[PDB]
């Protein structure tokens, strides 16, 4: 509708697929090559699916933070024989705070799914499904289920992947550059 949406649309039609584990269908970000993120409750195997394809999973890591606190990201890097444009450089490089973010689903259940979720707090610590964890970005927006894995972004910023909510707020977890230097 504006250029938020355009920014997340631009993302959603070139660096997403859907995952399937035994745990769900969720939104997946493709962010260089052939690796990809998810959230960690996704309990990714050796196999998964995407977009309906059984795909060997040749790399999967549970990232923690230096005080060994859950961050909820997994990275993943699929058999697949394509690679994702790399949108590393869209990846802030600190922590922060953000103006104005759009959250963008794409599953079976919510295709070409997106909404403004207005103003991002750098909320920090959150207790998540009874998991201590740290570096969460928190919206007011009730997101509900089948939207975890959902890509928030800023104009010219991806900087997180939804996780949870509480009903009343989202959580997401923040995605930095360093995670991702080869």
């Amino acid at each position: 509708m504006g250029p938020g949406f355009d920014f997340a649309q631009a993302i959603m039609k070139k660096n997403t697929v859907i995952a399937r584990t035994e745990k769900g269908e969720f939104t997946m970000l493709g962010v260089y090559d052939r690796v990809a993120v998810i959230p960690t409750h996704a309990s990714v195997g050796e196999i998964i699916y995407i977009n309906d394809v059984e795909t060997r999973v040749l790399d999967a890591c549970a990232l923690r933070d230096l005080t060994d606190t859950n961050l909820e990201i997994t990275i993943v890097k699929l058999d697949r024989n394509q690679k994702f444009r790399d949108i590393r450089h869209f990846l802030p490089r600190c922590e922060d705070d953000y103006n104005d973010a759009v959250l963008s689903v794409h599953t079976s259940k919510f295709p070409n799914m997106y909404i403004p979720v207005g103003q991002v707090t750098n909320y920090g610590f959150l207790n998540l499904g009874g998991t201590p964890t740290h570096r969460i970005l928190m919206y007011n927006f009730p997101t509900r289920a089948g939207q975890c894995g959902g890509v928030v972004t800023t104009t010219g910023k991806v900087i997180g992947i939804h996780v949870g909510g509480n009903g009343a707020q989202g959580f997401a977890a923040m995605l930095l550059h360093s995670y991702f230097t080869d």
